[PDB]
């Protein structure tokens, strides 16, 4: 039970971490948090806002999966010499399929308020 | 791969046993209440979400692990931010619980 | 905007790669053209045609999280030669519960359009 403290606080931890130096993190959860705002205060139904939202709440998950597996190359980094950068391309591809998705939902969706 | 994947996440780590739970839950809840098939579906993804999230946030940290038990900065930083992406994929999770039971 | 035009360029750089390293990432990118023509052809709601969508892309967007960590392992088997397979497992485990999650929105959807 006490285990749900102590994973929150690494969360928090990581969101700071996140926010602190990932420069991609900060523009996007700046878009992010835009968007959540403008989503609550629309006339929609709830199927329709739970879809703004969500879609928009993917970018920031994946951007922190992308960070995570950023860190972790840069871990191998600091050991070794070499890096192909392909892991990072595909963070990167992962992060972009997920912004795309979330501008068809957005556009999909309003062209239904229009 | 897979199984053996969702097997090793099942019997090692414990907070995905509560995914596995609520997503079973979330399915027969979803099922259960009257409503509509996208209202049914956003219940369902949202919690297998958490899931997902939490198979690559395992994933992340046994990486970490297997570059060294050792303390470093971005070790750990690797793994508060995989545990910060679980967080938000919970947080999606409860407000769309929430959007869509509030309309009922 | 200057970033923008790099970040772009990682990210296809991580789609190019990704499209021609692994078959499985040219099926999921064949699913989602299918999938969205599909939605598009099919006469129904945007509530369902973004749904229809989105969980496609979701599986996508999995797989290049997991083709990242994937790459990020061959990386340290090659310095550490060792293949401890929690890594490639537990995101392969991944994109089976994504995969999982796709058929059953296309499942419960379908079901009531028909
Ligand atoms: N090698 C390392 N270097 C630095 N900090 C580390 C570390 N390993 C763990 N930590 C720190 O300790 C925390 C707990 O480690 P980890 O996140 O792997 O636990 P966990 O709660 O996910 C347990 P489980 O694997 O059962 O799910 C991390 O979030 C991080 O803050
Ligand atoms: C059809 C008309 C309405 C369209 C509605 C679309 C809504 C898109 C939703 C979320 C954005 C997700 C991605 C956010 C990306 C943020 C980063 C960014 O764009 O940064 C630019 C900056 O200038 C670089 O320095
Ligand atoms: C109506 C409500 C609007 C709310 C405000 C929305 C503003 C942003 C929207 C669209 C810009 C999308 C730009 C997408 C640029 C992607 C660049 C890229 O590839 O990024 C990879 C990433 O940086 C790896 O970390
Ligand atoms: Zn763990
Ligand atoms: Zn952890």
């Amino acid at each position: 039970f006490t285990r749900i403290i102590k994973a929150a606080g690494y969360s928090w931890k990581g969101l700071r971490a996140a926010w602190i130096n990932e420069a991609a993190f900060r523009q996007e959860g700046v878009a992010v948090l835009l968007a959540v705002v403008i989503a609550c205060w629309l006339d929609v139904d709830a199927c329709t806002r739970v879809l703004l939202i969500s879609s928009v709440m993917l970018v920031m998950i994946v951007e922190l999966l992308n960070s995570a597996i950023e860190a972790v190359v840069d871990r191998i980094g600091s050991e070794y010499h070499e890096l192909s950068g392909r892991a990072k391309d595909l963070g990167s591809a992962a992060v972009l399929i997920a912004i795309i998705d979330a501008v068809i939902t957005w556009c999909i969706l309003l062209w239904s308020h229009f």
